[PDB]
């Protein structure tokens, strides 16, 4: 007689759990995160934006960083979300109570976010993380502006219903660098066709394709790093071989389209 399975937590890869210091991307933006998981600080004379936070357990190794750039708990203003998965929107709840930040957000990320990720339309209760409130709601388009770097929300849906490009201008060199922060294009053993949690899955895909090879794109960062082809433990060379915005959308593209070739024949 056979009882009913223990639960069983998520595992990751070692390098998205693997510290690193702060590594600067232009004159205000940095990556704080892992080796394996993106976490941006943006840094300006009115405070700091914090976007994605990578796993639960990250939190404290977040504001280690933060205090190592200068940026106190009471220096963060803002928390933005690529999407509210455990693997990104992780440590948001636990920053929120350590540190003076809000969260802005479209509805379909906060409502995720509010549930912690369960019931997700893909993972149903298997990835689930501490849940965390929105305090202000985004629209497609709508721009957040601290200390005069300006965040526009460019919504992605497909990865999840929420999931949002968000993009900035800052500066390299006395020069603007037009930063776009696109969020995942992948479908992790998603069922694509006649899904009754998700029936337009496949056009929202689609459209965000397109949405994707049009951002103002000087320079691409993802969430995962080596979707855009960068290696952050790769110091001064970390960048050198990211994709442009167009070779990002083009790849999940040509991904997304095997895929639902190998699920007709499955
Ligand atoms: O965001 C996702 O849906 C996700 C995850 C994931 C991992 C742990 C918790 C939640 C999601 N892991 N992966 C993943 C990423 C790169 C290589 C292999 C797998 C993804 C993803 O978007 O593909
Ligand atoms: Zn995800
Ligand atoms: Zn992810």
């Amino acid at each position: 007689e056979v009882p009913l399975p223990q639960l069983r937590a998520y595992t990751v890869d070692a390098s998205w759990l693997q510290p690193m210091a702060p590594l600067q991307i232009a004159d205000h933006t940095w990556q704080i995160g892992t080796e394996d998981l993106t976490a941006l600080l943006v840094q300006t004379p009115d405070g700091a934006v914090l976007l994605d936070g990578g796993m639960p357990q990250m939190a404290s190794h977040l504001l280690d960083n933060m205090k190592a750039r200068g940026v106190t708990p009471r220096d963060l203003r803002l928390i933005l979300l690529s999407h509210a998965h455990a693997d990104h929107a992780g440590p948001v709840a636990e920053l929120k109570r350590r540190t003076g930040a809000k969260v802005a957000a479209n509805a379909e990320s906060a409502v995720l976010l509010a549930r912690g990720g369960s019931d997700d339309l893909h993972f149903g209760d298997g990835i689930t993380y501490p849940p965390a409130n929105a305090d202000r709601i985004v629209m497609d388009g709508e721009v957040i502006t601290v200390g005069g770097i300006v965040f526009t929300a460019h919504f992605m849906a497909g990865h999840t219903p929420g999931s949002t490009a968000w993009t900035w201008t800052d500066t390299r060199n006395g020069k603007p660098v037009r930063i776009a922060y696109a969020d995942s294009l992948s479908a992790p053993g998603y069922q694509l066709q006649g899904n009754p949690r998700y029936p337009h899955l496949i056009e929202d895909y689609r459209r965000s394709f397109a949405t994707v090879r049009a951002l103002p794109c000087d320079v691409l960062l993802t969430p995962h790093p080596g979707a855009s082809n960068w290696d952050y433990a790769a110091g001064a060379r970390a960048g050198a071989k990211a994709l442009t915005c167009k070779a990002y959308a083009d790849a999940a593209e040509q991904k997304f389209d095997g895929q639902l070739a190998k699920e007709t024949a499955g």
